[PDB]
């Protein structure tokens, strides 16, 4: 029984977490944080960390630095809401007064890390990943929607001499909500850099490719009997939201993708003291960092809203702002539903792909 007081659990220290955190922590509100990663992972410059020497120790930063006792690592098994407790794997639990979830997604490396590790470890995973692009000639990418393509675009410009075959399975490139202006000028811009596409083919024999690792020789096979040989084939192939923590106990309340449902302010539907936001929120908004970090601010609010009994906040969605960067020179998208072109992308994102942003949320300097 917490008699009033607040106690808020954050399930997940990724984007919508940190932000989550960093907020209760200036407000002085008892909270906890939980990760299954000791650091967080700044995971929309992971591709550059696929292909760029010694710069993944910019993209992980560490939990305990920031929020010291307020951060607990661990898994997350499941929520008893009748006891209003978040279960951890080896037995432990953790009560709440309220609970945020931001479990995020999961997907294959390198887009996506999902480790139980230490920071040094996660750091090495890219460092290696950089060195099997290096030892590669040939590479192939699977998948194109807005991961793959910028995956193959990081590759082309950072080594503009090896040889480099996406494919994908459908006829155009990246998400199907994107103008179709976007989707035809990132075709264009791979192109012109010399990627090679195979478009509107399935790779047929995933189980049987060594993935993320240099061999003298694998050959790829697509559904439509193209064979493609290469050193090097790395996913792209898509993600799903991360529902381990949660999905049994508001099994009722989840939608198709495995979202919560939710109101404007965020609450779940059936609670008024939980809240999910980020990636695992039924925003039927793109999945976005900086949404997440929206999300959050909208969730701490309310929950202090709630206590003060004043009104909600509301988040309210506008036109999709969706940024591709093709490596560090290029890139295209649009800025809530108008085209933005490749000098804007460049600037905005393919330089420092937000980089900063995290640091400053985390008020540590990078290394
Ligand atoms: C891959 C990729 C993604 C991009 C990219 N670009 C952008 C961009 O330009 N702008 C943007 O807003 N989003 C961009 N994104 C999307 C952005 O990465 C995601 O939308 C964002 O990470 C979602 O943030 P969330 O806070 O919702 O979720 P995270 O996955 O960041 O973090 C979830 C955390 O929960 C933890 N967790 C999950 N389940 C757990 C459990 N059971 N126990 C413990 N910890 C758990 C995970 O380990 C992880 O640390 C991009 O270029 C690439 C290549
Ligand atoms: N710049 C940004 O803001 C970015 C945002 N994101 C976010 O993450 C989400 C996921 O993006 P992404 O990770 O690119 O996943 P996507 O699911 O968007 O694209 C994956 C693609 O791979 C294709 N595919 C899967 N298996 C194969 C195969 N065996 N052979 C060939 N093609 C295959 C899928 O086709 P099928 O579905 O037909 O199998 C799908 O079109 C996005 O929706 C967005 O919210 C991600 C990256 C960049």
């Amino acid at each position: 029984p917490h008699m009033g007081a607040l106690h808020v659990v954050i399930v997940g220290g990724g984007f919508g977490g940190i932000a989550a955190a960093s907020q209760l922590q200036a407000l002085n509100v008892p909270f906890m944080l939980v990760d299954m990663k000791d650091s967080f992972h700044h995971n929309v410059a992971a591709l550059r960390a696929s292909v760029e020497t010694g710069f993944a120790k910019k993209t992980f930063i560490s939990y305990s630095v920031t929020f010291k006792d307020n951060f607990r690592q661990g898994l997350v098994v499941g929520i008893d809401l009748k006891n209003q407790m978040v279960l951890l794997q080896g037995g432990e639990a953790l009560p709440f007064s309220h609970l945020i979830l931001a479990t995020g997604s999961t997907g294959p490396f390198p887009g996506k890390f999902n480790e139980v590790s230490s920071q040094q470890a996660a750091i090495q995973a890219y460092e290696d990943m950089v060195r099997q692009v290096q030892r590669s000639r040939f590479i192939v990418v699977v998948g194109g929607g807005s991961a793959g393509v910028e995956m193959a675009a990081e590759i082309k410009t950072e080594y503009p001499e090896k040889e480099v075959t996406l494919i994908h399975s459908q006829v155009a490139l990246a998400d199907k909500e994107l103008l179709p202006s976007v989707r035809q000028e990132v075709k264009e811009i791979l192109l012109r850099k010399g990627v090679q596409l195979l478009l509107s083919e399935r790779v047929s024999n995933l189980e049987e490719l060594p993935l993320n690792e240099y061999r003298e020789y694998i050959k790829v096979q697509t559904d439509k009997g193209t064979e493609v040989a290469t050193n090097l084939v790395i996913l792209c192939t898509g993600i799903k939201i991360n529902s381990s923590a949660y999905r049994k106990a508001f099994e009722s309340r989840l939608a198709s993708s495995g979202a919560l449902r939710v109101n404007e302010h965020l609450q779940v539907e059936g609670h008024s003291n939980v809240y999910a936001i980020g990636d695992c929120a039924d925003v039927r908004t793109p999945k976005m960092a900086y949404l997440a970090g929206l999300h959050a601010n909208i969730a701490v609010a309310n929950i202090v809203n709630s206590v003060k009994q004043r009104p909600l906040q509301a988040y309210k969605p506008g036109a999709l702002t969706f940024l591709l960067s093709m490596g560090r020179n290029d890139g295209v998208g649009q800025i809530s539903g108008f085209y933005v072109g490749r000098l804007m992308v460049r600037l905005t994102k393919s330089r420092d792909l937000f980089v900063s942003t995290s640091w400053k949320t985390m008020r540590q300097s990078p290394p």
